[PDB]
Formats: C-alpha cells, structure tokens, sequence
C-alpha cells in the first residue's frame, strides 16, 4: 500500500514514457536489413553493385517472412536495390501489401561504389565516402516520410516495415541515440529486425538487430 | 571480373569474422527479461518487491515461451526472484530442462531495496545506488559462468537462456561495448530477447531488445 510500490511504478512509468512506452499516438517502424545477395558474387554477370539476392537470402527472406506474417503491417517500404525490393516483396507478399520504394534508403556510399578498392579500417575508424551525418539525416528523413504516408491503423498501433541496408540502418540508430560511428559497436546481421517507436518528429531505438528468425537453420543459411 | 568486387567481399568477411557472424565455434547466450509483475502490483497481497508474474506477465510468458518452443536450448539460468523464475520455468520445460539460479543476476540494488522513495532522474544520470562497475562485473561473471556450465551441442549452435532484469541486462550489454550509464540509452521490454555471440573470452553484443513476439498479442499485453 504506502510502502514505495507507489513511487516506484509511477516512476517507472515516468521511465517508460520517454521512450515512448504507454503513450498514446505511437507508431513502429520495424527496419529490415536486406537478406544475402553476396554468395556467388565473385562469379556474378549481373551488375555486381545491385545484384539479386543470392540462393542463401531467398532461404533468408523466406524465414524473415513467415516470422512477420502474423505480425499486423500496414506499409512495407524499401530502398531501390535489387536485393532490398526482393526482401521487401517477400514480407509484403504475406500482407496484401505493395512495396513502395525510397530511393533514399539506399546504403551508404561506398568506395566500391565509387569503383575504388575496398580497405579494413581499424574498430572506430569511419569506413565511407558519404559523411555519417548525411547518411543519419537521409534515413531519418526517408523514415519519418514513410510514416507520414501511411495512414493511421484504425485498431492499434501503426507499423511500417522498411528494408534497407545494414551500414545505413546503423548509421541511423546511433545517431538517434547522438552516438558516432563505432560508439553501438554491433553489425546488423542481414534480415535482422530493429524496431523504432515515433511519434511525430520523435523517434526512439527500441530493439536492434534481431535476426532470430535464423536460430533453428542450417548453417549454409546463416 | 577483377573489378573491385573482390577488395569488397574480403573486408566484408574480415568484418563479419570481428563480429563473430560467420564463424565456426560461436556460442550464444540469450538474455532475457522476465515477464510483467508490475500490472496490478498496487493492489498485490504478496511481497512486492519479490511478487509473481501478473496474469499480463503469465501471457507474456506464454508467448515468450512458444516463440523460442522450436530454438534449440542447451540450458536455462534464472535470477533468484520469483518473476525471473517464473519467465525462465516457461521456456525450460519445454526443452527439457531444470531452471539453473544464480544470484549474480539479480537486478540493480534500486533506492526502493534502500527505503528511499524512487526519484525520477534526468536522462543520462545513475538512477541506482549500487554502482554500474559493479553490476556489470557480477553480470560478466554470472554470464561466462553460464556459457562455460553448458556442454557444447553437438548440433548447430550452443545457446544459454539468461532470464534476468532489465536494467542489469541493459548494464552489462552497454558495459561489453566500453559505454557507460546512458550511452547505449534503451529501456528493454519484458520478455525481451537479446543476444550475445561468445568465443572464447569474447563477448560481442549481437541484438538488443526484440520482444516482436508481442506485436500480434491483444494491447493489454503491453
Ligand atoms: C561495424 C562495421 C564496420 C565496417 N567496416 C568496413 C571497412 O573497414 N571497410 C569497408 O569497406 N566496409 C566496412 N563496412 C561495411 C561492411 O564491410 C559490408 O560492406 C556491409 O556491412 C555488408 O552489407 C563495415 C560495416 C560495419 C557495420
Ligand atoms: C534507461 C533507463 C532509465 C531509468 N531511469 C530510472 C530512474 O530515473 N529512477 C528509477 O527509479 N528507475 C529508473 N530505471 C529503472 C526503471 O524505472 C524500472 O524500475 C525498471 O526498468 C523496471 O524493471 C531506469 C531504467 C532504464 C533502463
């Protein structure tokens, strides 16, 4: 009764409110690393900086789709690669859903990109040519945008499914939690799940990183 | 051929071998927040700093329990109280297991265990009287002892359930990326699953925070 359980769940909701928890008007963004699209590129004829996703990430966007078929989805939103749309079009499949496709969300620019070689930089070391504050502010724009376009969900919360790349989707959690390149010093596994909660211009990191849907499979589709 | 995609893949693997993602001898531990005990709690006849799961937290359980039904478990480690136990005897009895205690994963020592009123701190500020240093020590030791009391499978991935409390949970994972108190700035949900990949005396922080096996339950679930 009058023996701190109050003040202490009060202030535990206090808590929960900041990061958008027991508030009303929130929506989901669940952001989708693409599934694998690099085993067999070195032998690829396609365009080896947009190929499609590999035997492996078919295996891969498979499981990450039947995981999210009961989940409600109300948008699935992707970047324009190749291996980004066929992910996307393997969640949205179960949904009813139409991809609708960002240019914007495409990954950082890399020197492959720019037809340079590629170098392993040491831990903390900012490995791109586009700046990580211009790849932060273009996927929080693409991702407020994309809420902005979907409609309120008439039965509880809103939730927006957007693939796109891991280096980028990286980039924005961290600069949502003012941290810089190497500070969250995780890579994103591809189709991992990451969950952010927004409302209006608010977004907050909810979950990061979950490729779970991989646990019980066989090791040539990790 | 020879077109810089091969600079590419090379890196890309060095960098999924620094994250332990790819690589043969990896084991994981699943921390794991136990389910609510909170809903109802100004009205429980108990004790309610060591109460049992509300009927919220038994359906959180549930769900908890049928999402890692078919995730391969080698064994399960709860905290002392009641509500991790709880959580923690919903996913054991399904893969064949007794719940294993150690108290070196029980929560952060808070005003309320102390007979202060709980104070809302700033974000940023150490809301706990026991020390972050410590907690992330006792975390670290209570985690590699769960890792080495678990015989390697030999099938796949070894796994090790860790249902504990949020904010040590969160401690230790801000702790194993050399970030203090408010850096890694995330609340993790009840039931929440987080990943750590471990070889060796690495631990690398794989995913944080998922509790998507809540996204398809009634709204009085969260
Ligand atoms: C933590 C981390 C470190 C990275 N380091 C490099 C690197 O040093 N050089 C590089 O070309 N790409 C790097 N990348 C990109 C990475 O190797 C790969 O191209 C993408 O992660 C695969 O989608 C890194 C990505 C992350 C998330
Ligand atoms: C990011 C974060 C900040 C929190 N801030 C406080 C706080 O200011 N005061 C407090 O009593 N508990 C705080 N807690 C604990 C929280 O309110 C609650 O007691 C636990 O999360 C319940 O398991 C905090 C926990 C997290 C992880």
């Amino acid at each position: 009764m009058s023996d701190g359980r109050e003040s202490f769940l009060e202030v535990m909701r206090s808590v929960y409110e900041r990061y958008l928890v027991g508030v009303p008007g929130v929506s989901e963004v669940w952001l989708i690393a693409h599934a694998d699209s690099y085993t067999g590129l070195e032998d690829y004829d396609g365009d080896p900086r947009d190929p499609a996703l590999s035997e492996k990430g078919r295996a891969q966007a498979r499981l990450l789709a039947a995981r999210l078929a009961g989940v409600p989805l109300h948008g699935v939103w992707a970047s324009g690669a190749h291996r980004a749309q066929q992910t996307a079009s393997a969640v949205a499949a179960e949904h009813g859903l139409r991809v609708r496709t960002d240019a914007r969300l495409r990954e950082v620019r890399t020197n492959w990109d720019d037809g340079r070689p590629s170098e392993l930089k040491p831990h903390g070391v900012y490995p791109f040519p586009e700046p990580e504050k211009e790849v932060a502010e273009r996927m929080r724009t693409a991702v407020t945008a994309a809420v902005a376009a979907t409609p309120p969900a008439p039965d509880g919360t809103t939730r927006v499914a957007v693939v796109g790349h891991d280096s980028a989707l990286v980039i924005l959690m961290g600069s949502l939690m003012n941290l810089g390149w190497g500070q969250l010093d995780m890579i994103l596994p591809l189709t991992s799940v990451s969950v952010l909660a927004v409302k209006d211009e608010r977004m907050v990191v909810r979950s990061i990183g979950d490729a779970t849907h991989l646990a019980a499979a066989p090791s040539d589709v990790i």
